[PDB]
């Protein structure tokens, strides 16, 4: 029993973290096979950050200007290209520690583990969610750039996120591993609107199921509701609208607890309208939306 | 910026996790050099759990009754002994992946990372605290037994915790790596009183410092207080008494924020007396006590 914000074990990703230096700028890179991936803003100086011309900046750079270090070992760079907002440095040596891996573009409301790194050395691991407005609420300092987000399915690592930017508002923006930003963000030091973040309704409901499984049941009420009636309340409280897809993926948790999805929706409605009244659910005084139904089932079934 | 419940990277510990089978019972073991450590209750059957005689049970066991598997590879057991509540199985092969490590008995209120394992394979990593009543509020299912807690200082792993028991109340009890229980617990399937848990006051104050550093300042008030006056309020609200040692270790955070410890104590007092009023601090509606002053400084300075 018990329920924790649990990260994937980070071993397979630690063996891929390197340091990339271009002039004075150092940040983290990801070494898979004979390619190192990193944020392209590694080629920027103090002078460039308001509006860098990345093509023009890259053109003044050669293979030997990119210093790639894995622990003590220096790597030899034999090719470089820019794909959207990432640099791909071809090195002469395949990473011996390369795990089975894919690159995935995740959807808003999905979760992943972040290995926070500095100078190509791992500092910490935590779990987080792509917010509906495509930001992440991470823990990143100067030099964390190029730190990666991932999921693990058995032996296969799915890299989904590369950290690029802290926004003036203190939240975090980055790319998939093909260098496309999540959300409207660009790699320029400007004020950029993230926009209105909503709560991930399907995730709150998954967490209510997690609570019931672990013995917190006080919020279960006598009521039910409809998908329409519920969504009218969701909208008022800046909750993502709930669809039949959401109801469908909550099926396993519905089956395990014997609580219909719409009965759980009716409990949520009363929590939104009446608050928690100073009570707690799974040691929290607010509604948690950073567990997917998958995460709850995994943690409640012990997938390894 | 941002502030997360961050775990240590788990790579160095993943390479040490093995499966130990004795008869029908399987749980996790820790393979360091040519010794495997695991909970001694691996030698118990359905018949034994109310009051096992571990000496008598062990005496009916030989080296070849202990099946130790690291992934596919079977290990050969060439010696066995019982040290308090752990079994030490000597195997013929030194773990090639053994990191630099120590065994440490941590103190209540200290934090560590848990690698939750099943059948000797790692499932997840999270951060948690030794509660003042020597329990931990983990996330453990059947077969998680022998999962370990640790800290990392540079390249050195300090193993502090081995998981043995879920208590009838849903909280978790285990040993140091010399097999001594934290708290009054025994490895018998009986109702065992954990007793009154308090809040770790020094940790709440560290987290208030973390909040101020990250821009949440609303709880800063015009007041100050005394260590005596504060402790009178602490006692009322089941908070650990604050000592000059606590005040001393908060010095670096005091220096970074320019807020005196006793001014922060006066803010805490008003939060305890008046509650949060529906407001939040670092995305939480309750006072968090699972960050040490060390953890806050580490996360706010980027130790790698
Ligand atoms: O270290 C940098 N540098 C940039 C500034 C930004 C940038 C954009 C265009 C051209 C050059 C640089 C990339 C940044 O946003 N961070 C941080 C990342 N995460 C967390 C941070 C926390 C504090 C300060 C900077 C951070
Ligand atoms: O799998 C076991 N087995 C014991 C029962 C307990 C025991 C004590 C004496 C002799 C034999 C066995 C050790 C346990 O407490 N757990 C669990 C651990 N963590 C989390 C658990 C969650 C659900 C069920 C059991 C759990």
């Amino acid at each position: 029993s018990g329920f924790r914000k649990m990260a994937f074990p980070s071993g397979k990703v630690e063996g891929c973290m390197v340091q990339v230096t271009c002039g004075t700028t150092t940040l983290n890179g990801l070494w898979l096979d004979d390619v190192v991936y990193c944020p392209r803003h590694v080629i920027c100086t103090s002078e460039d950050m308001l509006n860098p011309n990345y093509e023009d900046l890259l053109i003044r750079k050669s293979n030997h200007n990119f210093l790639v270090q894995a622990g003590n070992v220096q790597l030899r760079v034999i090719g470089h290209s820019m794909q959207n907002c990432v640099l791909k440095l071809k090195v002469d040596t395949a990473n011996p520690k390369t795990p089975k891996y894919k690159f995935v573009r995740i959807q808003p409301g999905q979760t992943f583990s972040v290995l926070a790194c500095y100078n190509g050395s791992p500092s910490g691991v935590y779990q987080c969610a792509m917010r509906p407005n495509f930001t992440i609420k991470g823990s990143f300092l100067n030099g964390s750039c190029g730190s990666v987000g991932f999921n693990i399915d058995y032996d296969c690592v799915s890299f989904c996120y590369m950290h690029h930017m802290e926004l003036p508002t203190g939240v975090h923006a980055g790319t998939d591993l093909e260098g496309n930003f999540y959300g409207p963000f660009v790699d320029r030091q400007t004020a950029q609107a993230a926009g209105t973040d909503t709560t991930i309704t399907v995730n709150v409901l998954a967490w209510l199921y997690a609570a019931v499984i672990n013995g917190d049941r006080w919020f279960l009420n006598r009521f039910t509701t409809t998908l329409n009636d519920f969504n009218l309340v969701a909208m008022k409280y800046n909750y993502e609208p709930l669809t039949q897809d959401h109801v469908d993926i909550l099926g396993p948790l519905s089956a395990q607890t014997g609580i219909a999805v719409l009965d759980m929706c009716a409990s949520l409605k009363e929590l939104l309208q009446n608050g928690m009244n100073g009570r707690t659910i799974l040691g929290s005084a607010l509604l948690e939306d950073e567990f997917t139904p998958f995460d709850v089932v995994r943690q409640c079934s012990g997938v390894t």
